[PDB]
């Protein structure tokens, strides 16, 4: 199944459709588990979805990650160097480092205090007062994802931190938005090389064994200190992820004002179980990664569909979510999926379940930070459920498009916390 011409621009237009409008074009039957093939960015561009196509991206025998995400995205996103664009033994290095700090349930449990006490703080300002769910959960997280990772500054500096964060995860993936990240993106790297730089050299003290000091020791297989500015773009991509929970949050509230009798579950919930099987199915169910990409390095066969060295293999996140291959009933919203679940380490056993990478998180490039993210979500969904929380129910606070990378609802979900 082929798209005949280069349908880079329909990626802009068509955001999170692009997939299933390619497949419709392509003259697959809905459901369809077949690959499509086009041309994106002047190369072949295959496009997977599902259990067997999970398995063909995960595949490092045949796929890599140098080159495949486009720089105008990537550089901005997640910044040159990053772990990301890494393969082979430098990779599991580097990536092994990293999910010492976000994986490990120690340093998550260090997290759950953190984040609940900033999730607090945001919801009291509320009291009485006109409050937006995407920008104060985001900075919430932001200020507890600093506190975590032990960097240590002024209150006014670490907003400010934040809020670069924020602007940046809100405006990469659009045309109009992209010349503000990359701006941001500048500011950031500067700001983290020179923190890095100073722990290096003795200016900054940093707690020992904290994330912050464990970056400014990253270093490569050859034993050798990674650079200062890779090792801060680094430290943001264990910080800013966790900034964007903010977008789960938004789509939570969305999901608590469309679910009162969940949002009543929650609330008299002595367990947390409703609120993690919540926030999981927020996860499954809302768009955040519309698609991934990566690389053939040699030339193989998929489904009898050819791939060629050097073509793109793009695997659909919203198309394995929302499979009805995959899923009982996926365009509805059901929290009880996930009831029979308690950790999001038993979670990683649903093989489908890929809203932030499939297999396996250490020897591959699945997150890290699924952890800290649920953590984080579901802290949201616990304070956001309590009755005393006004969601708001006008369109621009309930709608999202699709065709805007990232989606949000355009207000930000507008809050308010009632009081006497
Ligand atoms: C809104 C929440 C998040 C979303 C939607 C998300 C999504 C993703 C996705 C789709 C990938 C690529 C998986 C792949 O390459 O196959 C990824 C990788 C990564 N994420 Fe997350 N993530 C989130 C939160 C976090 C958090 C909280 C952290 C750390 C504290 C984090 C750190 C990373 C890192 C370091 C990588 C690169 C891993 C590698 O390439 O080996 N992310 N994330
Ligand atoms: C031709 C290449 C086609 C592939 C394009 C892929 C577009 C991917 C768009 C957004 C990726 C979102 C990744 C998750 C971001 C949140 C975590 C973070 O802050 O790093
Ligand atoms: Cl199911």
């Amino acid at each position: 199944p082929r798209v005949s011409g280069d349908r880079t621009i329909q990626f802009l237009t068509d955001g999170y459709l692009l997939p299933s409008n390619l497949r419709k074009t392509a003259g697959l039957e809905p459901e369809s588990m077949c690959p499509v093939t086009t041309k994106l960015l002047g190369q072949d561009a295959t496009i997977v979805r599902g259990s067997a196509g999970i398995d063909l991206f995960y595949d490092e025998d045949v796929m890599q990650r140098e080159g495949a995400m486009p720089p105008v995205i990537g550089d901005a996103l997640v910044g040159k160097g990053a772990v990301h664009n890494l393969d082979g033994e430098e990779h599991k290095v580097r990536k092994a480092q990293m999910a010492a700090m976000a994986y490990e349930d120690e340093r998550v449990a260090e997290f759950a205090p953190l984040v609940a006490e900033e999730v607090e703080r945001a919801v009291a300002g509320w009291e009485g007062a006109q409050g937006n769910v995407f920008e104060d959960l985001s900075l919430a997280f932001g200020r507890a994802a600093f506190r975590w990772a032990g960097i240590d500054l002024p209150a006014e500096n670490t907003d400010e931190l934040v809020g670069r964060m924020i602007t940046l995860l809100d405006n990469f993936g659009t045309a109009t938005g992209t010349p503000k990240a990359f701006w941001q993106r500048r500011q950031l790297d500067n700001w983290a090389e020179a923190l890095i730089t100073d722990v290096r050299e003795g200016r900054i003290t940093a707690r020992p064994d904290c994330v912050l000091e464990h970056m400014a020791q990253l270093t490569d297989a050859s034993g050798e200190r990674v650079d200062a500015r890779t090792a801060g773009i680094e430290l943001q991509n264990l910080t800013r992820p966790t900034v964007a929970v903010g977008f789960f949050a938004s789509f939570a509230a969305v999901a608590l004002a469309e679910n009162p009798q969940w949002r009543t579950r929650i609330n008299e919930s002595e367990t947390g179980r409703e609120a993690f099987a919540f926030a999981q199915e927020v996860r499954r169910f809302y768009p955040f990664v519309p698609m991934f990409p990566a690389k053939a390095t040699k030339d193989t066969e998929f489904e009898g569909c050819p791939i060629h060295q050097g073509q793109r293999v793009i695997l659909d996140f919203v198309g394995t979510l929302h499979s009805a291959e995959e899923w009982d009933n996926p365009a509805s919203f059901d929290p009880e999926r996930f009831m029979a679940y308690e950790t999001q380490s038993e979670a990683e056993t649903i093989k489908p379940f890929i809203p932030q990478g499939g297999a396996d998180v250490r020897t591959g490039h699945r997150c890290p930070g699924e952890k800290i993210a649920v953590t984080a979500l579901s802290a949201a969904v616990e304070a956001l459920a309590r009755p005393e929380v006004r969601i708001s129910a006008e369109a621009i606070d309930i709608n999202y498009s699709m065709t805007e990378i990232l989606a949000r609802p355009k207000s930000g979900v507008r809050v308010t916390v009632a009081s006497s």
